[PDB]
Parts: structure tokens; sequence; C-alpha cells
């Protein structure tokens, strides 16, 4: 099945919620591994809001993307540009995606509530085109 990644550089902002929703919406259709570059944990308050929508994002922490090969994957979202200080084989998968997704790091509850809606919609659109 199609394996997905949602990998921006760093993880304190970006590389959160998108993979969590793709796990949710893409369950039984597609696989998701968001390894990361220059990465860290996801935002603390994200996990609480994301668990309020019933989703884990905390559990992302794994090997860096560089440890993997993109040829094993099918789809990769770069989430914060094209170059992203990321190896080129990752963008050149069967679908390249990247969006001006806003991020709730240190922001008010309105931004967490907004980003859940925003991300659900981007991730549904990504799934709807691949699956």
């Amino acid at each position: 099945m199609k394996k997905v990644m949602f990998v921006c550089k760093r993880n304190s902002s970006r590389s959160q919620m998108a993979e969590g929703f793709a796990k949710t919406l893409g369950a039984g259709k597609i696989a998701v591994t968001s390894s990361g570059l220059e990465s860290s944990r996801v935002h603390p308050t994200a996990i609480a809001m994301m668990e309020e929508v019933g989703i884990d994002i905390s559990g992302q922490t794994s090997d860096p993307i560089e440890n993997f090969n993109a040829d094993d994957y099918d789809v990769v979202i770069s989430l914060c540009g094209s170059g992203v200080n990321l190896p080129p084989e990752w963008v050149t998968q069967e679908i390249f995606e990247d969006w001006q997704l806003e991020d709730p790091d240190g922001q008010s509850l309105e931004v967490f509530r907004t980003v859940r809606g925003q991300v659900k919609e981007r991730v549904e659109n990504l799934i709807a085109k691949i699956s």
C-alpha cells in the first residue's frame, strides 16, 4: 500500500497533526511514517488537543528520514517548502505536496482548533487524490 510521510525540518512546529490525521483518515488504505529532519517532539499542547480529536502525534519520534529510502515510499509532504534541507529523493516521489499550513506552537486555543480543521481538510484532499 501507499506509504506517506509528512516531514518538515524541526518538529516543535510543523510535522505534527498532519501525520496523525493521515493515520486516522487513511487507516487500512495507506501507511504513514513521519520520521523528520532536525526533529524533536511535537508541541506539548498539540498532543492534548490532538488527543481531544482522539489522535496521537507524540509517538512520531523515530529514526531521521535520512535513515530511510524514498523509493520504498509512495507519497511525501514537505509541509514548509520544497528544499526543506531535505534529500531530493523525498520530493521526487509519485506526488510532491507542501502547504502553508499554520501551526499552533505557543498560540491561543483558536489556532489549535483552526489547525485541526485545516489539517483534516489538507490530509483528506491528499488521501482523496492518492486513494
